[PDB]
């Protein structure tokens, strides 16, 4: 062979070229493939890193982070190409794979919580437990909805204050809808002197509630002496009425009661402390 | 060989074609297989991405998310095909596998909590601890059930307000059924002047409870002086009666008591503060 | 060879059939094995998906979920067969393996909590800390046991209300048994005027407890002035008696005491507020 | 060759038997080895599944769970044998490995908490912070030990009520030993009229504590006016004495004090509310 | 061959050189490649470890940690090169890979929480729920924003005190914006003698609110007797007005009220305790 | 060949021995190596399982757990040897590896918490924030140190009660050292009649603190009227003094004050409730 | 061949040496390489285990743990060498790798929390939110900084007590700086008789604040009647002034006020309880 007398000495006279052509050429094929892969990945990364910016800038963005992210991802893709080259030549990169995988796991964990809100949003969207037009509470947070979307929900307070809350939080909690039900019960409590007649007061109260229309006479209308306290005996009342008027009626009756009790001669006592007196 | 004098020079005269036909053809078989795999996966992904939409739109859906998800999954399947190609040509994609696996782990973690509710629902369904017709409490949340399903349960409040709660939450908590048991005990407490006779009051109370039918005379009927306070000595009473009438009887007895005590001459005192008086 | 002049042209005249028969046949063996595996797995999955239903329907089930689960698992098994085929032809499915493994991890995490209750149940069963016939508390939840099983335990309340609680929860908590011990101590507190004689009261109390049989005279019977308050001086008492009668005796003594104190001339004072008086 | 003219046609006349005997026989060796492995594993699993029962039934067990577990583990071992067979023939089972590994991870997580108690038990055993004969508190749970073992510890309450608590819980908490120390301090508080002489009271108290033997005169004996309140001025006292008698002495001194103060003419006042009076 | 008679004895006369040239040379190629890789990685690490410092020192830094980190990362890169060498010679380093991967996982977990704040910052930035110029509360922390960035946010307190809070914390919480809404409601409560006329007071209050301009007459203006207390009957009032003036008006009205009530003859009573008097 | 006419028939006359000697012998080498590995591992495990006991029994141990652990680890090592054998013959044990790895992960998780205390101990040891001779608090747990070691720390209470707390717990918490600082401030509060002269009292207090030596006149000595209270006006005082005498001086001054105030004619009032009186 | 007639019988006459020289020599090369690796690793571990001690002892250390750690790490490195040997001979050690990796994961988890403090320290160092010279609070822990470093931070209390807190804890919390801002607002509250003139008091207060210089007349100076209270009507005041003098001025004004009010004839009332009197 011309291999090892022109470009090399006659090393053992053991001409390797024709004997091991495939072997010696395997390295070369590996090498060429590698470098080609490299350059193509490079140009691709450049193009794409600018292209994503091209597409995103139309949408709402910030420039600094846009640039930072595009450049960083570009660099990472590059790294990918590199490891592939190393693998082709026959180097052990499993360690590199391991470390980068650990990094991916760590970042996934870091963002997990945020991601959960995404999940929550999707879920509630398909389920539609409540809608923006509706008025509800999400647990300690009452007020009307304004909008609901990607990661957070937007609702207004009775005072008007706007509040925002993440989706992941709310789904975990319990939920209450008032809009979905038209009618609701109402409750009242009263306290009076022990002497006073329970029957008189009872029928009085009755006459009042009779007087009202908005009440649901169909539905029950309970009036009892609930329980006994230390200062006053305490009555309870129950009614049903449409959600819309619930508050108003709630106020109205109370005024009525006050007027009617004084007319009746009844009284609501003050805290009563009894004493025994001795001089010393 | 005709290999390296027509399409190539006489490179070492070492005709490789017949010598390494299998070797040189291995690349080609890899290549063709790869590209074929690619295109088939592509058309499949297209078809399926539209087909899932076809099937789902019949069901309740939102268009934006439907499109988003279908397109995204389509793209992902595509990616799968790509990596397979790279593998056939003989590139090291283990890093890619690692990163995508980390991503899958992260997303699974993010949605884990939601998924738990699914599990809870299935479990309770087969176990059937409670049923929609029944009235129960799930811990701080009393009211009647309305429905129970995929991830959440629906029940009504005594006031009527509708509430919803995730399944995963409830299973963790303790559970209480009232429907399942027909009868329940009841309790009462009373407070009186120290002077008053305990025997008189005792037999009085007794006579009352005797008077009632709904009480379970079979079952015990305890009446004791529970303990002594700072203002009044305090009695306790116990009874049993069917769940349905429990509340009513509870009210009835109290009225009786009030009437009977005044007849007896007994009195419930007010808070009593004793004093010693000196002028200065 | 007849290979490449009948079914093919004379491509390099390099007849491959006899030269590479094993090689060219390897693909075929792979292929046939694959498809065979496929079909067998398919029929198996069909049979088994119906068979599990056959077996389970005898037991308590719901039809919708039964069908859903059987079909889903059927489909999954199918998928298994598919990947095996792909592997035989020589495709890289490690990515698929990775993603499905991530999914399995996620679901395991989701159900982990529920599973913990299983573990708890098994544990308590072999340990037998308490038994259904017995009466205990599990921390804030007192009442008698009714039954204990797979994931949850069932006990009754003193009021009769039935309650259910998951096994995983209880094992974590502390546990208290009353049935296992026959006898228990009891405690009492008293408050009196500062003027009153401690020795008189002491011997009185003593005489009372002497009067009782159910008390364990063998065991200690402590009677001290525990400590001094702002309104009265406060005594304490201790006794021992069998669990069964514990409550009754507890009540009995108190009645005795009241009677005996008035006979003694002692008194339990009311809250005493001293004053100094000046006119302005 | 006799291969492909007797049992087969003259397919390409390319007699494969002698040419590829090793190759064609490799399949067979794989196959035979596989099936043999299968059957042996089967019989082994049967024997062992019954053998474990044989051994365990001697110990405390429940039959249902014993059977369930033995059968389940038997089945699992079987599955192992199966996958090995599949591997020998040359099928890709890595997916199966992955899923079963995910399952193992999930179950380990589920039982982790329980297992922690095991760890705790071992630890405390070698460390021996406290012993069964001793009396201690583990944080909110005071009472004497009864026994300590595998996963839980057993102690008695002062009232006698038996309580059980898991080992994992306690090790986490703080721990307090009374037995290990023979002597302890004691504290007292007092409140008196502002007018009264502090020196008189001081020396009085002193004389008392002098009177006692059980007190450790060697150790300090502090007596100060701790601080000033709104109703009275408040004294503090400190002493040391052996654990055993600690309670008794604590009571004794108090009686002494009461007697001695009345003799002294001192008094403990009641809550004093001053007033200004005007008529309207 | 000249192999084993010059440099070695005639070991079995089985000249290995020409027979196994490729085999024996494989080791050598491995070896040379390895060492070359080593040295290049070394020089690279040196250069880069200094280069990063060169670049970072321009930015705000601390020298000690800068040096520490640069040196440590340098060393780690070195380690990478080493394992690659070991792999080429044909040693099993999978254990090393495993341990270092476990370490990476641990560190990722340790820093996860901090990293979460990064995520939060990015998210809020693109979402822009609130802006620095605006005044808001983040839950228990009210005050005006100053700046928001990488991991933390900076806002000022009403008192002026500067406060800082991590981003990860806030995103989790609920959020409230006042700037975004121009107008808000306001509330008031009042308490008066039971005797006093509700109509008189009502119209008075009305006249006041009429008097004000800043109030939104368009919007509702509620005036009711909210509920009844133990000492005074209690009124409520509601209004709407721009955020900017909200506080001022809130104060103004109150002054008005005080003046007007005394003019009216109304009075706000003090806590009223009723008594019954007996001498003993 | 003599292979298949003596010990076998003339199967295809295709004598395999000389043709495939290496192949057929590979199995044998695998087999012999395997069994040898087995037996050696066995004897090793026996020896070592007894040897560890030999070494440990000298140290403090319990016999039951010693035996249990030694036997269990012995068995596990055995298992290792087994899997290696299976691997040599050419069986797929990756599943076994997976399951045992899952088990190791689970146990590591279970013991993690305990292990954390180890870490804490090491850390504090090198850091030496506090030392046994010193007196400190670790958050809600004040008292003097006794000893600190492997997993827990030991300190004494002021009352003398011994307490133990795990290391992992404390490091998490905040830490407070009193020994490390020689001097500390002190605070006092007072309340008096509004009429009384602030200047007189001020100079009085001043004269007192002047009277004391132990006070650090160098350091500030603040005396102000902190705030005006409800029943009385309230003064504050500040001083500095060595830790050792801090308590004593704190008491001393108070006595002084009491004496001096009565001399001054000042008084500390009682809670003052004003009234308005009307007969009905 | 001389192989199997001198050192062995004529086994099948199938001389293996020259036929399979490479094969039979492969074992040997594996073996020699292995043992060499072993011994070198051993000597290295010895040297290094002593060398680390040599280097560390200069720094602050404890001997027992130093020795323990050095020996343990030495042993572990040894183990590494061992597994490599086993791998070369061709044994399956993947199980060993798995278990040791699980152990590494467990230990990383155990120390994770501690490590987090490291991260926190680094972060705060580069960010420099606060500096040692400055005075701040970290949430419930106010006092001046002393030093900040590796894992913990050191600050002094107003009382002087030294406190230490881990870095990981603080970063999580919210942070407050007083040093960074020069000026701060101040607040005051007052309560007076309802009769008293608001205008008089208002202008009085005004005159006072006018009197002061340190106040920022530029900045607002609010004086309103905040709200009407129960026993008294309650005023509020606001001011701004430099941090340094904030406390002093805060005290000064109060003294002024007291003096000026008595001069004005105003009074701060005591709690006023009204009564109604009847004899029985």
């Amino acid at each position: 062979m011309e291999d090892l007398n022109v470009v090399d000495s006659i090393n053992g006279a053991g001409s390797w070229l024709v004997a091991n052509q495939a072997l010696l050429l395997s390295y070369a094929v590996n090498i060429v493939a590698a470098l080609a892969i490299i350059i193509v990945g490079l140009i691709i990364a450049r193009m794409i890193s600018n292209a994503v910016n091209r597409l995103m800038i139309s949408r709402k963005i910030d420039a600094t982070v846009a640039d930072f992210l595009s450049a960083l991802v570009r660099y990472g893709i590059i790294a990918f190409t590199l490891i592939a080259a190393l693998g082709r030549v026959g180097v052990q990169t499993a360690s590199v794979i391991a470390v980068l995988g650990a990094a991916g796991l760590a970042v996934g964990l870091a963002l997990q919580g945020s991601l959960s809100n995404l999940a929550a949003g999707v879920l509630l969207v398909m389920f539609r437990p409540f809608r923006a037009g509706e008025y509800v509470d999400l647990g300690g947070v009452a007020g009307t909805v304004l909008s609901v979307q990607i990661f957070s929900t937007t609702m207004r307070t009775a005072d008007g204050k706007i509040i925002v809350i993440p989706n992941g939080k709310i789904i975990a909690g319990n939920i209450i809808n008032f809009s979905r039900e038209p009618v609701r019960r109402n409750e009242f409590i009263i306290g009076v002197a022990y002497d006073s007649d329970i029957d008189q007061v009872k029928q009085i109260l009755t006459n009042i509630i009779q007087s009202e229309d908005r009440i649901l006479k169909d539905r029950e209308m309970t009036v009892r002496l609930n329980e006994l306290g230390a200062s006053s005996i305490n009555f309870v009342v129950r009614v049903w009425s449409n959600s819309g008027d619930l508050q108003n009626v709630y106020w109205d009756v109370l005024e009525r009661i006050k007027r009617e009790f004084d007319a009746a001669g009844i009284s609501f006592p003050y805290p009563q402390m009894d004493v025994n007196f001795k001089r010393v």
